[PDB]
């Protein structure tokens, strides 16, 4: 029963690592904080400094009204998890008895309604500050980016690359803490009902998906509106440089990579680290561990997380002090070596997790009937989840990188036009997905068998065990992203521009990782979850063979359609009104295109503005509505059927629209360098074939960063709020079948 | 008991209204002979023979090409069909006790595997009649709907519809007698065994498919190789007209309207109509009509069907007599009235037919046991269908006809460039698909409920009923493409175009239409023979939170975007061969600019005849190796995951792609008519707006013409397939599971 690691070992283990990992980051902000800037060569310096206060105000100005509005939602939406669980037993304040084991007596359900709620702000609230301290970090360390790239690429690199490290080592300590911190004050109150407190604990996963979505998708169009419009009118139509200070809409675009791809993501990166946390733990809470009340094992995935966080902090020192970049050819394998390495690194890690942590035999619960497992299978299960990940990483990095044939034949085709280039770009899309199906597949069969959700559960955040190093990599490029523009916007060197293009180059490839990552993750836990929700909603058996199945599968499968309908005519209609808006200054202020006067910025900023904010709702409304409009009307049968097809229909058009937009931009940036003699041949900057590829680009700009990236946060979002509201849905749910 | 309809009667009635709709297609092709032409104004008519002989020398060409490939494949795989079959039992020559009742001993299962093999061949070859007939009938009418253009839209449109309903009622017809035919002879050696009768017969939809398949695919990549080409490098880059008899594209374009939208529809359809013919037998020759051996009412799908034809003949009459249109806005009207009228009609014709033909009560077979069943019940499930249908034709003329607000605002996004344009057209796609899915979702429900498999096969039926209609309505749109290709390298009068313009815009809308109908239909029939299959294959429940189950999900999910990436990335490799061809021809050719030299028009047919025939094998392998990989390997219940995935999947990305592909064109027409201040605004061709439009046409191009229509056949392929070969997967098949 009882491991190697006592359980006041593993009370110690947890907050030390955290903290070892949030000193770490502040030690990296340090290092970056010896570059310095003020906005009081020198007159470079002090423009880099102004351009950084403009970008870093709007970005700050656009999160705390977004916030605003979704913390009214957050409120308002944390009264209905209240009512709903409160209900259940009509607000009984008297004790039950316990709904994984009849002979015992558990806390009321009441209690656990209350308990939801908490942890469901307590999510809400995390996922903010990670988006913020993201935002914070990033337009903290754009313009330092931008002034290390005077002195070289492997300058700027580790720049870019140790503030990428901040933000990565920030939320994954600062997310492990809170949520380490919520299961001990909330066993204050359990005591012995294990169940009722990891079931209250799941709300914490709902709150960090739930803001994540708005964030995501609200920070999403902000930033494609303004990123459409400014290339569009910029290099296509007038033939001037990307983020040329002319161009009216190039603040809101440089706003955007720090409100969207940095903001946004963290969020929803710690909406899958937060989910799957929970899964495993709810699954563990009624198993062998959770039943016999043993601490250390049942904190088995926060261990792991602990672990997690060393591992990336040596790895990360590999890219910072162990080596430096001199030639750009460098940079991605750089890059890719940080994946590598945690994942052999964690592999040994989990290995001695599994070693200390868990008894050699125990029991998992598996549809109400407990399973005789091994913690060498078990180890399996985390592994595969890992192993998994860097096959994805590796394959996406094939299909959206230009250093392969898939990016380069599309760059290729813009020889024949745009529409060449978008048919090519759609069908490298299509393929991209087949790998990662397969390499999901298989993680799904190794830990559905070994240790059926509990093992999935765990294999999702095995996928997500090195979660630092991986946003380490992925917020590396949006940093990279706004050095670039903020370069040009100074007026710098053409030199120096040809540096931040090519650390950019890797960070497209980075993010398509990064979402490779989060769709694989929401995959495997949003399964977990599934068969955790069928048990809660005590379901015998989920047959598709049912009319009440079916019906939620094919509508559920429709569902990631609507989504992206929704979220691409957003971004379709913004970005008309950005193009007609940046037209307008160029074709009526006087000197603009001269150079002689100054662009109105704040105009772009408004449009997108306005656009993120009204448009974020109904996409969101979709989403989280689903579950409950199911429920209730349907009945858990036909949830299940929801759950099941938004799983494996979302997965295809979120794997393929980000891999599509990734390739389209990559193939763009292939051409701007110029860096072969093929590459050469495309170009130079202002050819067909640049413009051609410059179409394809803006149209993957909202495939890959409003609707692609949120899709997994659709899917992972409906499967916990389903567990959440299971009870609830399980009694009064299912009206139109008892009403008819 | 019996029905009112006696079994000689169902056996007289079927027939002769097979030969009623023959009839009337050669009637209605004797008065299309009326419009007289020869090759041997006066010139005028000369030149639109000359041009419709090269367009019939190009068609018949290609599909003998085509088909003999495809006739070698069918006789490969029919040597499959009878040696894993006939493996079942060693080639045994014993009957065996009867698998519906013990009681009874029926006939061999190595006859079985016989007649499969034959029913297999049977409609393979009536799918490559049905193909090859229209394309006869089309290349036919083509040029005759050109001349008549002079007199007017109204006598084009009469010209075009009524050879529409020549392959409409030919097909409808034949398809229909052929099954008759086949079960009366097969019925001679089984005699009172009925399910193994019906069972044999099940390969007749399988041969009908599979033939399709590759006839959908090869006629596909043939057609949209050379329009992609035509249209980038004349409207484009040279800036002349569509069609201009200048372009060396242009009679591949045209020749591949015929051996594409007309030779591959029609073999698709047919196969759409087998299947659920079949898949309705099959299940009733199990239930109380097939075990009590009552004819007419096992016959209730043929008669169904039989009624259909003639309720299509009355209906066809409101358009080709009883209404004259006079002006171009009538066209999409009269072609809709077509669908509601039928609709209307046969609703009445159903409730009859489900008077006399059909006790009223009995049996269905429901996985294992025997149902109670009503004849009124039954009724709604044949209605269910044939009202989705209707539903589906409606929300897909508003998201395709230029008429309604989708399209234009698709066609103003174009103000902004090629990039918007594309990004609406997708979010216009994506958005079609979801009053669909809900049409198909009550429709299973109310079916399933009703009668379990065969009332959701019938239900199919149901939806493809007035087929006779929904082909001619379907087909009347290349005749009138090719109409006006015709006008335009015969030189006619811009008059002329620019009603041929009106007819193609409304064929835009019923080709979107048609494929909203095989969608719809191909979602019933493969969750009818999904649910055949799991009997057939004796698993007790489809469980999908299972390992082999959820794994099957996911990767079948999977198969409709591996599909597409094939089809797509093999358009866009053979158009960017075209396009190359083609400005070679522009750039040294001596007058040919100028109008003084003729192009090559064999070398671009070249092109895609090379590229189809190759690049047809792999998605069509694809398809077909899929059931018989998975079932031998992985087993029955794993194969059981991919159907299902592969339905609630395909069926998005299947209507997304043809709609927004339908959108594209039609807002390209909408430019290029000018019928409108804004439309005029957009314009006039050439423009930059026109141009975006041109684009995003072409890009459209593949997704509506190449993968998204075969993807409703990928998916009711492997259902029948599956069903085909279940006996044999349950007994030697799950290899992997079982060495292991
Ligand atoms: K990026
Ligand atoms: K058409
Ligand atoms: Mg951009
Ligand atoms: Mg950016
Ligand atoms: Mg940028
Ligand atoms: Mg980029
Ligand atoms: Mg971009
Ligand atoms: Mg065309
Ligand atoms: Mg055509
Ligand atoms: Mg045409
Ligand atoms: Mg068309
Ligand atoms: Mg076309």
């Amino acid at each position: 029963g009882a491991a190697i690691l006592p359980d006041l070992g593993t009370e110690i283990l947890i907050p030390v690592c955290a903290v070892i990992g949030i000193a770490f980051a502040l030690f990296q902000w340090l290092l970056v904080s010896k570059v310095k800037l003020s906005a009081v060569d020198h007159n470079v310096v002090v423009k880099c400094a102004e351009i950084q206060n403009a970008i870093s105000e709007g970005a700050t100005s656009f999160l705390f009204t977004e916030y605003k509005y979704v913390g009214i939602f957050m409120v308002a939406f944390a009264i209905l998890i209240f009512l709903f669980l409160g209900s259940v037993e009509g607000f009984s304040t008297s004790p039950q008895a316990c709904s994984y084991d009849k002979t015992k007596t558990c806390k009321p359900a009441l209690a656990t309604a209350i308990f939801s709620t908490v942890s469901f702000l307590l999510g809400g609230v995390t996922s903010l500050v990670s988006g913020f301290l993201g935002m914070k970090i990033a337009t903290y360390a754009n313009a330092r980016t931008t002034l290390e790239a005077r002195k070289g690429v492997g300058k700027a690199f580790i720049t870019a690359f140790r503030s990428g490290a901040v933000m990565g080592f920030l939320l994954a300590a600062n997310g492990l803490l809170v949520l380490y911190i919520a299961i001990n004050l909330f066993k204050i109150y359990y005591g012995d009902d294990w169940g009722g407190l990891f079931a209250a604990i799941t709300g914490y996963g709902l709150g960090g998906s739930s803001m994540a979505l708005f964030g995501r998708v609200g920070g999403g169009i902000y930033t494609k509106a303004a990123d459409v419009g400014a290339d569009l009118v910029g290099k296509v139509e007038r033939n001037i440089p990307e983020d040329d200070p002319r161009n009216p809409a190039v603040i809101a675009d440089n706003v955007g990579d720090n409100v969207g791809d940095i903001a946004g993501m963290g969020s929803d990166l710690f909406g899958s680290y937060a989910e799957s946390s929970c899964a495993a733990l709810v699954v563990a809470s009624i198993s062998s561990f959770g039943l016999n009340h043993e601490l250390t094992a049942m904190l088995y995935p926060l261990i792991v997380s602990s672990v997690g966080i060393l591992v990336c902090l040596l790895t990360t020192l590999f890219a910072t002090d162990f080596f430096e970049i001199k030639a750009v050819k460098e940079i991605e394998p750089a890059l890719k070596k940080q994946l590598v390495i945690s994942t052999v690194l964690m592999t040994i890690g989990v290995a001695v997790v599994s070693f200390v942590a868990l008894p050699t035999s125990f029991t998992i619960f598996n549809f109400g009937v407990q399973k005789d497992v091994k913690s060498w299978q078990l180890f399996l299960c985390v592994a595969v989840g890992l192993w998994a990940g860097l096959i994805i990483g590796f394959v996406t990095e094939y299909y959206t990188s230009n250093a392969y044939s898939p990016v380069q034949d599309v760059a290729d085709s813009c020889r024949t036009g745009a529409a060449t280039n978008v048919i090519f770009g759609l069908a490298l899309g299509y393929k991209s997905v087949i790998i990662p199906i397969f390499a999901i597949a298989i993680s799904i069969f190794v830990s559905f068998t070994f240790a059926a959700m509990y093992g999935i559960a765990v294999a999702a955040l095995g996928m997500l065990s090195t979660i630092a190093t991986g946003l380490a990599i992925d917020a590396y490029g949006p940093i990279s992203d706004n050095a670039g523009g903020i370069a040009e916007m100074a007026g710098m060197s053409h030199r120096i521009r040809e540096r931040t293009d090519a650390l950019d180059a890797a960070g497209n490839t980075t993010a398509a990782i990064g979402k490779g990552f989060a769709i694989g993750s929401a995959a495997l836990v949003s399964l977990a979850l599934f068969g955790a929700f069928v048990s809660r909603a005590s379901i015998t058996t989920v047959d598709v063979l049912t009319p009440k199945v079916f019906i939620g599968l094919i509508v559920g499968a429709m569902l990631p359609y609507w989504f992206s309908a929704m979220t691409m005519k957003s971004v379709g209609s913004a970005a008309l009104k950005m193009v007609e808006e940046v037209r307008r200054q160029f074709n009526t202020i006087p000197g603009l295109m001269e150079g002689t006067a100054k662009p109105d910025y704040a105009t772009c900023v408004k449009i997108s503005t306005d656009a993120s904010i009204k448009e974020m709702i109904p996409p969101g409304a979709l989403v989280m509505l689903t579950p409950l409009v199911v429920g209730i009307l349907f009945g858990v049968e036909t949830l299940s059927g929801v759950l099941a097809g938004s799983l494996v229909s979302g997965v295809q058009i979120a794997i393929s629209a980000s891999n599509t937009g990734g390739a389209w931009d990559n193939a763009k940036k292939y051409i701007e360098a110029g860096a072969s003699e093929h590459a050469r041949s495309l170009g130079p900057k202002g050819s067909d074939c640049h413009k051609a590829a410059v179409i394809g680009d803006t149209i993957g700009d909202p495939l890959k960063d409003t609707s692609g990236p949120s899709l997994n946060i659709l899917i992972k979002l409906m499967a916990v709020e389903s567990l959440v509201f299971a009870p609830f849905f399980a009694t009064h749910g299912g009206l139109l079948f008892k009403i008819f």
